[PDB]
């Protein structure tokens, strides 16, 4: 059993690498065409454009707020009854230093507006901000898998671990490919995404 | 985490650790070693991790000498690990309830240090075959829902239990189904580059 899909998936395994693969060759082509930089900085308006444009293939739900509720662990996400204006409130929050803009990536966390994809395109709009406030972008090969994860489940509560973790990882190399592209395989390492390498269109 | 092959970048590990293992586990399948060993106790869920993961990890097949917490939950103790594991060798394995029972005290006990999940998997359905000839068709249970229920599963086993069920196969020789659930079984735990049968 596994999410809908537009090209009519039933294996788990399948759907997996598939959706790797079309949304992975999107985002090597978002950085490469520029398009990345014409994009409004945290904003939900942004994040929407970075989901559409990696999940638009596979997923009819791409870049749309989620009309089901949705959970992980034992955390649930934004409830649909007030995920609107609560995504209203995270456009308002500032993000003049570290301390602001992992508040407001916590925040856009816990909000979670699409039905899958949150944590890639949330990683790809925090670098945005980072790389508009602070001239910096993740190094994500710096922060463990397994500490990453951790940090964000413990995030609603005190964000103190990922703070650290995105700290320690903050790089001045922001218009580095290399930096981008390992990123993103970084990226979809964490949600166990580990078939192909973004170099590859 | 500390690796035979001294490997420092965590997607090498991921990639290595997955190509090694898998290879074992298409071995341990293969050469018929898995239907040699002991059904529901802790001496044939060892001798399946050491099978797993004797090429990359020292610890493989041993009891963990270190804590574990995953999220807001503490695994057994290491203190009581040994008396742990006697009480779960213990335990009947009659029927589903029970069956699936012992597999969720088998998870809190945790008794390695990695790859608990991969291992225990391999265990449980042993056990079902054995006792039930069933096994899971794992395709049928969801990534995210199996995991949620692990989570639940020291509280309620309702979850974990309803999910085992709907998956129930009465393919028990098939190498298909073995194969397929050995690389979902992987891809519960992020590994998905490599199929097992093409190893
Ligand atoms: N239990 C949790 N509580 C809060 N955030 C979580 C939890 N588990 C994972 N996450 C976040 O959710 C992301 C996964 O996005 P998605 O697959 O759409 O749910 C991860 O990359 C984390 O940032
Ligand atoms: N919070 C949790 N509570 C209980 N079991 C869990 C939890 N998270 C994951 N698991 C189980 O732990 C396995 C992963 O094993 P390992 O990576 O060795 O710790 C999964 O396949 C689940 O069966
Ligand atoms: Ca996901
Ligand atoms: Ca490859
Ligand atoms: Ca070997
Ligand atoms: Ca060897
Ligand atoms: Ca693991
Ligand atoms: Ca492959
Ligand atoms: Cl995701
Ligand atoms: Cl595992």
């Amino acid at each position: 059993h596994m999410l809908e899909n537009k090209l009519g998936i039933i294996n788990q395994l399948e759907l997996n690498r598939v959706e790797e693969r079309v949304s992975k060759e999107n985002a090597k082509r978002l950085y490469d065409s520029g398009d990345i930089d014409r994009i409004e900085v945290g904003t939900f308006k942004g994040l929407s454009y970075i989901h559409n444009y990696l999940f638009e293939d596979i997923y009819e739900f791409a870049g749309k707020v989620r009309s089901q509720n949705i959970s992980k662990g034992n955390f649930r996400f934004a409830p649909v009854m007030y995920l609107e204006i609560a995504l209203e409130h995270i456009d308002k929050m500032p993000q003049r230093n570290l301390d602001e803009i992992v508040a407001k990536y916590v925040e856009m966390n816990i909000a979670h507006p699409f039905r899958e994809g949150n944590g890639r395109a949330t990683r790809i709009w925090l670098d945005l901000i980072l790389k508009k406030e602070l001239k910096r972008v993740v190094d994500w090969n710096l922060i463990n898998k397994e500490d990453y994860l951790s940090a964000m489940e413990r995030s609603p509560v005190k964000d103190l671990e990922i703070k650290y973790l995105i700290s320690n990882a903050l790089t001045d190399k922001i218009n580095d490919r290399e930096i981008f592209m390992k990123g993103i395989d970084i990226s979809y390492y964490y949600e166990g995404y580990t078939e192909y390498n973004v170099d590859e269109l």
